[PDB]
């Protein structure tokens, strides 16, 4: 295989996610577990709000709460930065602009801790309207399909990405969330720097019928594309 880190994703990998958030002073934490299967580009997570009631809609946290589980086609294997940075991992940082509303800033470390892939995140949100679509909880509990556009950032030995999420509004149009992303390796080992391509995402949100805590079950299907 074209990276040593790629070897770590040939089977099902257990996942842990931990997020600490503060949006307009409303603090919260989220803990999740699940598994990823990069051979099929699939991951499943159950995420719990461990502080009680989540003060923002679950859909607004989907992108923050594992691009190393993308399925890269065989002809694209030299473009998989994410797996090449494993097991030491990478930092993923974003600014997320909600149109006509506030923004999230996130910093995450995605790395192996033993045999488990862990995503540990800090999120800060500011400038939200208390009666906007986010703090007013006006978003549908569902998720559209999007492309994440990736380019190399050789100066940082990493990558950049951008994309636009469309969150359906209950009885309305959509709330846009414009994402800007950077990833840089944590380790010093060599990584794969890609040609321009994209990750095609499809996501499904659901609930565990036996779970009484505030939670989200998230299934993502992720496939790299955009190179002939
Ligand atoms: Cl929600």
């Amino acid at each position: 295989m074209v990276s040593k880190g790629e070897e770590l994703f040939t089977g099902v990998v257990p996942i842990l996610v931990e997020l600490d958030g503060d949006v307009n002073g409303h603090k919260f934490s989220v803990s999740g577990e699940g598994e990823g299967d990069a051979t099929y580009g699939k991951l499943t997570l159950k995420l719990i709000c461990t502080t009680g009631k989540l003060p923002v809609p679950w859909p607004t946290l989907v992108t923050t709460l594992l691009q190393c589980f993308a399925r890269y086609p065989d002809h694209m294997k030299q473009h998989d930065f994410f797996k090449s940075a494993m097991p030491e991992g990478y930092v993923q940082e974003r600014t997320i602009f909600f149109k006509d509303d506030g923004n999230y800033k996130t910093r995450a470390e995605v790395k192996f801790e033993g045999d488990t892939l862990v995503n540990r995140i800090e999120l800060k949100g500011i400038d939200f309207k208390e009666d906007g679509n986010i703090l007013g909880h006006k978003l549908e509990y569902n998720y559209n399909s999007h492309n994440v556009y990736i380019t190399a950032d050789k100066q940082k030995n990493g990558i950049k990405a951008n994309f636009k999420i469309r969150h359906n509004i209950e009885d309305g149009g959509v709330q846009l969330a414009d994402h800007y992303q950077q990833n840089t390796p944590i380790g010093d080992g060599p990584v794969l720097l890609p040609d321009n391509h994209y990750l095609s995402y499809q996501s499904k949100l659901s609930k565990d019928p036996n779970e009484k805590r505030d939670h989200m079950v998230l299934l993502e299907f992720v496939t790299a594309a955009g190179i002939t």
